[PDB]
C-alpha cells in the first residue's frame, strides 16, 4: 500500500538564474497590473574544464 | 498496490535561465494586464572542455 | 497492482533558457491583456569540446 520515492540527485548546474516573467498568476477580479518599459540587460558567463559525474 | 518512483538524476546544465514570459496565467475576470515595451538584451556565454557523464 | 516509474536521467544541456511567450493561459472572462512592442535582442553563445555520455 506504499508510496516510495527513492530519489537520488547528483545533477550539476554551473550558473543558475530564476525566471524573469513580467505579469504572472493573477486570480484578482477587476484588478490592474502594469509593467512599464522593463529591460533585461544581464550578462552570464560560464567557463568550465570538465562538468559532469563519473 | 505500491507507487514507486526510484528517480536517479545525473543531468548536467552549464548555464540555466528560467522563462521570460510577458503575461501568464490570468483567471481574474474583468482584470487588465499591460506589459509596455518589454526588452530582452541579455547575453549568455557558456564555454566547456567536456560536458557529460561517464 | 503497482505503478513503477524507475527513471534514470543522464541528460546534458550546455545553455538552457525557458520560454518567452507574450500572452499565455487566460481563463479570465472580460479581461484585457496587452503586450505592446515586445523585443528580444538577446544573444546565446555555447562552445564545447565534447558534449555527451560514455
Amino acid at each position: 500500500v506504499q508510496i516510495i520515492n527513492k530519489k537520488l540527485d547528483l545533477s550539476n548546474v554551473q550558473s543558475k538564474c530564476g525566471s524573469k516573467d513580467n505579469i504572472k498568476h493573477v486570480p484578482g477580479g477587476g484588478s490592474v497590473q502594469i509593467v512599464y518599459k522593463p529591460v533585461d540587460l544581464s550578462k552570464v558567463t560560464s567557463k568550465c574544464g570538465s562538468l559532469g559525474n563519473i
